[PDB]
């Protein structure tokens, strides 16, 4: 009775990436392994519309299955985090990237350190 006459909700890329990460979490819970391409696709959806908060969780989900992206993609996401003003987000990103053991570009870490020094 309630669903049929409810007004529809317009599309938004934020709701899109939310539904995407929820679908990914459910698929992982039910025993399914998403491909690396879908991970790159949700990363592209997250970088297209400003949403820095989702970066950490999506990259953690990617690293969970064992997938590792190239250095340019991490460079791009870190540069976007620095540009849009989410310094703590980029700090968490480089922290979990160092924890995972992947190698980030030197200029990216240098820019992160410079932004951290400027913020302090």
């Amino acid at each position: 009775k309630e669903i049929k006459n409810k007004a529809p909700q317009r599309w938004s890329q934020e709701w899109e990436v939310e539904l995407g990460i929820k679908v990914m979490t459910k698929v992982i819970e039910l025993g399914g392994t998403p491909t690396i391409g879908d991970c790159a696709v949700i990363l592209r959806a997250a970088v297209r519309a400003p949403m820095p908060s989702a970066f950490l969780n999506i990259l953690q989900t990617t690293h969970s299955l064992g997938y590792v992206f190239g250095s340019p993609l991490y460079d791009e996401i870190i540069t976007l985090c620095l540009d849009l003003g989410e310094l703590d987000a980029a700090i968490a990103i480089v922290a979990d990237l160092e924890t995972s053991g992947i190698k980030v570009p030197d200029e990216t870490l240098d820019r992160v350190i410079s932004a951290r020094q400027s913020s302090d």
